[PDB]
């Protein structure tokens, strides 16, 4: 799969880690994209849906799991149809400690 891991307990919840998967995918070096915020902004377009960039940080404020389709652009601008799949994880305190936060490219053919 293609995943970053997000800092839960820091604000804009800063990625800590992308796996080779993802970096492929989005077209930016893994160094390119540690400690940018997980929820992918840097790769929002003017034409990305307002409404569901507002529904994700939703997502990432309330600690909670959540899928969405979203537009976001490849480093060499690459328009691509995302299924996104934010999912917390929590320490022994049951606390959220991290998101894991998953990208497919669902564009059609």
């Amino acid at each position: 799969t293609n995943f970053v891991l997000g800092n839960a307990q820091i604000v804009d919840w800063p990625i800590v880690y992308s796996n080779d998967g993802f970096c492929k995918l989005s077209g930016y070096h893994r160094a390119e994209v540690m400690q940018k915020s997980s929820t992918c902004s840097f790769m929002y377009g003017e034409l990305t849906d307002k409404d569901t960039i507002e529904k994700v940080r939703q997502t990432f404020e309330n600690y909670e799991m959540n899928s969405f389709e979203i537009l976001m652009y490849k480093k060499n601008r690459t328009p691509v149809w995302f299924f996104v799949k934010i999912a917390p994880i929590r320490n022994e305190q049951d606390k959220v400690v991290l998101f894991l936060c998953t990208f497919s490219d669902i564009t059609a053919f």
